[PDB]
């Protein structure tokens, strides 16, 4: 009896690299609140963890905060994935899968997450996928280019994620590809 | 609603400070495993996490390892609390409460866990209490003075915790007291208090 069983409608997962136009995209539903369950990335919760900004800390010193920060992202992704709703359609920005398969994995490859820290996160993920139901019917992949994405970031009045190397976006891009492209229903869209 | 709700039998939690004689006490229950679910503290998992020994790392470098270590402790403890069993009684050594009210709290106070790390652990504990079901019908508290606890750890083979300052056991002791005696925490069950003597 996985927490949040028969209480989740058709769920759409909006995926994409950093600066792939996920925010602008989901805004089209901003006027469908009255009919659909629209859940944007819990970025605000990550900026206000009872006073601490884990998002800002992780970028200013990964090797020290990637672990706690990623552990919190997971929890917020879980709360959304299992949150109760009356609507018959749920649209989520990002998900527990991308945080795991892309962001955590990336941080392991580039050294931000040491062995013990990564393992701890993986153990939590394994338990979750065995004792919790994650409704993921459709996946909307906003495929982009590391370069294009890098530009869209530099353009906006960014804050925390503004100082990210192009290489970071390249490694992230590849992970999304390996997961959403090179092996459920995934609808790729040319987000350019 | 709550996960594991209605699948847990009467559950007894054994609690005490480090070196309170809990491993020895629990041994006496081994000859009853036939009708009892005896879950000892998952120390084996903390020493071997896909090859890594978090317990050792935490004790050698609190500032850096307390966070990932306590996180995994929460998890393994959550696994024990919700594990399936056909027995009519379950005895667990330590719990998700002792990890929260004693161990994590003390690591926040002495600086081992920085505010952002403490809050993350706290958030998981809050989400868990709101969802996951945690059976607790009784707690057997092996009360021991820090002096006696320290002496007991001293007379045993050298482990990772063998180095804890008396001040440390003293801090954990008051935290177990505030929880199981003064009831300053919002615990969920009766408490039977035994003496080490
Ligand atoms: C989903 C997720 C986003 N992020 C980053 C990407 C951005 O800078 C921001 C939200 O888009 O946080 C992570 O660091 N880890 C994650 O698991
Ligand atoms: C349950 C728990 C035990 N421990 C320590 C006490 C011992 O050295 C060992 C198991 O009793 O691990 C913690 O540091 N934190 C915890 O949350």
């Amino acid at each position: 009896t996985k927490y949040a069983e028969g209480t989740q409608p058709f769920t759409v997962l909006i995926e994409g690299n950093i600066g792939s136009g996920k925010t602008t995209y989901l805004n089209h539903f901003e006027k469908y609140k009255n009919d659909i369950c629209l859940l944007t990335e819990p970025v605000e919760k990550w900026r206000n963890v009872n006073g601490v900004n884990l998002l800002e800390l992780m970028y200013k010193d990964p090797k020290k905060w990637a672990m706690p920060f990623q552990s919190y992202v997971t929890l917020t992704m879980l709360q959304s994935h299992t949150a109760p709703t009356n609507k018959k359609l749920k649209i989520m920005e990002r998900s527990i899968f991308s945080a795991r398969y892309c962001f955590v994995e990336n941080m392991r490859r580039n050294g931000s997450l040491e062995q013990g820290m990564y393992n701890t996160l993986e153990e939590w993920y394994k338990f979750i996928e065995e004792s919790i139901h994650v409704q993921a019917d459709l996946i909307i992949y906003l495929r982009t280019s590391p370069e294009v994405a890098y530009e869209r970031i530099r353009q906006r009045a960014r804050s925390e994620e503004s100082c990210v190397p192009l290489k970071y976006l390249q490694e992230l891009h590849e992970l999304h590809e390996d997961w959403l492209i090179h092996q459920c229903k995934v609808l790729v869209l040319d987000a350019d």
